[PDB]
């Protein structure tokens, strides 16, 4: 599973990405939108985004059209080779989408919820669908069973449209997908660094330490 | 399965490895601090253990920031083409296997309590990770739900990172990671040597001895 | 499924082999004494069951030390081809399978009750492992389960060591290690029997030959 | 799955056959039995079903003896390439089938109850198994978990002899069967016939010419 | 589980209830128009099998008009207290239904073949529901699967209304009709006698009676 | 399980109010606009559906404000004693069936789409809930799933609250509210009518007609 | 779940009773002829078996008809108030068991080997009914199944007639009944005596002891 | 499902009473610590929800010693008799709960995150017990399994004691405590205002507003 | 559920009971046994540990015989009303229960390994029974699944029984005891110790003081 960054915050990405567990970043107009602000041009976010992320970035065109989503997408294809052009699940993104997979432009189509949904946008050979499992969460419908379809759904027609796993509010979304086996997530910030804790890691880790020093008072390994 | 020790004590790994049964052994800060007294040096200690077991000899590192992770992990690694440098879920821990994993030097991520974590060492090109089940026993949650739940998440993206259940208690832990699936299971001696054993093994062939006896005076097997 | 017969009963074997049911036969101590009475010796015997088999015939080691077992193994080995060692899960068991798997001396691990003695001998390299499903019911514990779970490990672990269920007390037991996927079971031969039998087979069959005498009063077919 | 009529009954057999939905042909010696009246042979009865029937066509022995059930195995097989001999399961058919096998004359185990019965007619090399179903719904069993067990068995062993399904008395026997994934049906002409029947298909189909004849008074399609 | 005959035959009713193990009959049009032949008039069977069955015996109306429906209950009621009405599943018949069951005439919804079918039955007051397993069955429906469905929905509601599983074509049909729960299983002639049959009994019965032999010639029990 | 239909259709609840099977009515603004054109007053619509209708009759409010709701509720009930106010579920909504309850006015919370707001509206003393199925159905999620949960959280908490099933497209939506339990299912016309059928029971009953002629040319039952 | 013994074995009954876990007897025809011999009289050790046994003793009639069961069944009953009249499952065992129930006379339907055979014989009245799981384990049936069928369908139709589990060969038919809720295991004495064995109670007691011996040379305690 | 408001801020409170869906308040040290700012005093956040709040309003001691807990406990106590003290899972706090459920003070025992700590909780007599699912949700493991354990747990032993799941991050949270059967969830104020909302509530209102306005150009409903 | 503590370690019972958590305590010869040394007697342990535990304390028989172990069951009784007498499963054991239970004096029935063992023990009147769990686990079965068991059996005959889950070795055999609904768990103290923590509850408590400090530095709650 693929782990991106849900933020258009080029210092959590910055952080994320040295941590060296950022597989690549999804942005969207609202978040790009929160990083904008007193000066900040969304058009450096995005491409400080692309330049300092390896992997794949996801920026969504803001057309509603075909024809501006397509040009919107072309731009945002020619940024980078890394970026992908997040398209939402609409008559036109499908059109979009479909137009832009025969133009070998990496798709992510967004604000999916529901399976069909996510089967529409692979048939349309979209690069990523990325279903909003807090935003079903939000509405009293557990997100991740949507997620959970998909797989099934994609399984059953060998679909290499990769199910990106989107609007994670927890670590609990983090790991149904690993279990489902959806092929990205990507969370914010918060719940990134969230993944790697544990607090019988810190209490092990510091009863190894404790113990070391019986061994070795400095607390170095010679060897 | 592999069956590793989970000891720094010499004799019972020359027994364990005497007995044929012990795949590799893991070491830690805290076993090795148990054994490192009486004037006996952590130093000796791990390059005897190097050398009497063929398999894996996991050594964790003592440092907790990247730079002397590495630094350690590659003086383990110095120590024998078996060494297998032993690094804690941390964020440094994650980038110095990142790092070490491109050096070509095997580690094993340990401190893992959740199946996320587990992943994120494996993305992190991890040879191990060892979820502490025992310690999760312990906090009042299954911890062989996490190998379950691990071991689900590696087939789903066909990782090759092996799951090294460790903090093992007791032979259904041990059972119970063969049933999941579980690459390694590392042991404490105690639990190594009841693995083998069971009250109808030991009446049936005293049965067996008794009754071959009618036919054989001597107890031999003549042929 | 492969089906042995589990008794050192030369008529029985030579029965069972004729029936052409027979797969293979083991005996152990007990068996064989039960046999070795009244002048026949258990030399005489074992030598005989290797002849009329042709397929594996399991012949247990009586020493219990490592040493005697390998030697002792050496021998049975050396008397056929198809003599297979029957070792018991112990200690020097399994060095002792460990060292005949290296001489290429198929080895049947018997007594054993649990899953994870199953897989200590797999490990060991033993060809077969013989959970004794009766004597678990026997204290009140459902033998076929252990069965279920060695097949399981054996099936993660891609293991090759046959799962033989041995203490085969009814048609039940072999009808759940089918069902299950045993590799083989061995059978005493009052179950061997059974194994063919059922009342509709015989109603069946006595209708269809009265029906036939309506039609050929000397119920022959003559085409 | 194939399926085949289970009756010697020639006008059942032609009109089958003529749907193009009969596989083969059952006989036993009860079907045979009464159609072999009023001066009816049943050499030639068995003769024009073989005639008739391009798939297979199930001939049983009569014979309960070894030597006349391989005797009257090979009148049938020379009657014709499609003519499988019915073996019945007992210990002498087992035989039988075993000698059949190796002669590469096809074999039908018949009068199968249990899935056991069944491996063994499998381990003897039959071609077909049939257990019946209905005779032991008849007995209060519910005679499709024969049919799953033997599926499991065979998947498990990778067993080749097919599964046919036998004594079926209605369309879920058959409806089960497919399910679990039987290789062959038998069924009587009864059953055969109420297969291709649906109430909805029948109105659909008149709804359908009734719509039709709004756009085409005569009822037909011109193109 | 209640258990009554389905039919109209004088003898095979006088049969069942003679063993004492049929708790009611219940007729249909057709059933009676099997037996009305010969001279025997329909008003002479239903009479008789009124006078011969102690339990309800359910009389189906042959009007498909509400007034004639009630009108022919009232008659078909007066015929003596356990006759039921049976009324077949349709708008007048639930109407007929209603009306019957505050005159306190009990009433058998008759031609149900869905569980919504036997739910507006039992709304509209009928004391008994009988859904057609076996024309079901005939469609390639399992039959039992609504007769399950009508058990759940009827508990769910407290629903008194009785589910009497009609259309039994064989022993299994009445084995899940009382696993279920069902109220009532209505069973051809052929089917309640196979009911009580098993092969094991009768060669149970042989041996205790052969056994029985030894200790008293005369096969007495003298006590 | 109470039945409604849901519409404002005078014809459709007369018919089915004569039918017998018509427990109650669920009327809403889009149902009353759809009667409540050329000429037809809203107000007489919902009088006269009261008027016909025994049981509970459901319209709604269409003040989103808690005073116009709560103002409203009261003008609905003083039309009858069966009138039933339905109430959106929203914030005034809540407000407003919380003072209707205690002023002993039946409430049905409507435009329910998840348990959570089921359980709101139970919680502010609802006496239905109504969740729309097929309007989930229509964004691809299974509506009955709602019902099924709603029916555990009603049963866990012993609520009195009626789940009242509405946007119910098809007959299988009232299958699956009978098998969960729900205690009403309102719906339209057109399903209503087609639960009494299945083509099963028009052919039951021509067969029954047809063996009854057999018995009596003129079709009647005379007794 | 009452355990009876399942033999006509004195010794065995009054060793049992003594035990004081025995709650009573069944016999039947062979195993009473198995005690019946060098001059023993059946009808004195039936009469002995109801003096040493305070619980339930069940004699089976021997009479084939429904008169010489009910004539033998009073004289059974007639030899004490613990005498249970054992009747074959047959159509005359059911009119025997009807008038016998109706004459406060308690009986054991025997010789049922499914679960309809196990509620006809409730349905007449029967005190116990007594499926025979051994054999149907040895027809390669799993005969565990049929009582756990039968405990469904007694507490479906909450009827009182008792499970007595029958033909028990092992610890398991007993272990398995307990988990079904059997009313009554019957089993013969060398499954009784294992039931209270287990390897680990010996070891364990053996421990036990060695323990208290350092703190008690002579194993008393004296308190 | 009681649903309370984890929050100390006064216009949450205000505004959640206000809407009528809150049952009780939790406040703890933190959300406390939130408001008590600005010359806010916690001693009036605290007096001011009492009076504002009807129901259990629960305020955690901060004391960590017996004495200390149990003599807040009662300050606490006195400020309201809907005042709930609020008690860590500690073993003081164990002991603090059982003085005073003693003295019938009611109390909430917080910092509950396995089902044990829970179960301590209740068999000191605690009237609340609050797992804080987020925070296991936040560590990687599914915060929800510990209520339905401790659902299941106090289920199997009658104990009263209220599940009060804490740390509700989303509404999922509160569907899953609701389907399990928790008796509280107390939840933050912009979850307890998502509870009442989902796009086809607002969707179906919109267009219920819709099509009055066809038959009521105002929108208003005179009746 | 209960909790006892079980040992003889009179520091251990002192602590335990101080903290408020232990019902109870479980000896057996071996714990006594390790108390009773450097001239401590157990006569004294034990009277000290009857003095110090309010609630039930199981001592047990060291007599392997039936009179023995009454008489010592008498001794240990009149020490004091809390004292349970432990009497191993074992034929004598049974006895001594059946007439210690008729005596009023509470037994414990320990050394269970199997469901059966249990059902046993509860028919001979035994108040408590102990499996072992531990002990299982030790031999590779999962001990749990037994406690599974005798719940089970135990709730379906009603069974006053109170299963004393014993062998405990981890949290997680409490756990699963409290969700299976064993009656009693009896843990060691160091399992005792851990049950009350978690690594949450310590931090959640920290962070709690940390915020309490920002609204009163000296950390007070004064109200």
């Amino acid at each position: 599973m693929k782990i991106f960054l849900d933020t258009a915050n080029i210092d959590e990405i910055r952080t994320g990405v040295n941590w060296g567990i950022v597989d690549g970043v999804t942005t969207n107009p609202t978040l790009i939108s929160k990083e904008a602000v007193n000066g900040k041009k969304y058009g450096d976010i995005i491409r400080e985004i692309l330049k300092i992320v390896d992997g794949p970035v996801s920026v969504e065109v803001v057309s509603t059209k075909y024809e501006g989503m397509v040009e919107e997408a072309r731009k945002i294809h020619g940024l980078g080779d890394n970026a992908v052009v997040a398209i939402p699940m609409t008559e036109d993104g499908l059109r979009a989408i479909k137009t832009l997979s025969s133009e070998h432009i990496n798709t992510n189509c967004t604000l999916v919820f529901n399976p069909i949904q996510a089967l529409l946008a692979a048939k349309a050979g979209v690069t990523y669908v990325s279903p909003f499992v807090g935003r079903l969460d939000d509405i009293g419908e557990d997100g991740m069973q949507i997620i959970d379809m998909i797989r099934t759904i994609f399984n059953n027609y060998i679909i290499k449209t990769q199910i990106l796993v989107a609007s994670i509010r927890n670590p609990i979304h983090v790991l149904r997908s690993a279990v489902i086996g959806a092929d990205v997530v990507t969370v914010p910030f918060n719940v990134l660094k969230s993944l790697m804790k544990h607090p019988k890691t810190d209490e092990g880790l510091a009863k190894f330490l404790e113990d070391w020093k019986k061994v070795s008072p400095d607390g170095k390994l010679i060897l």
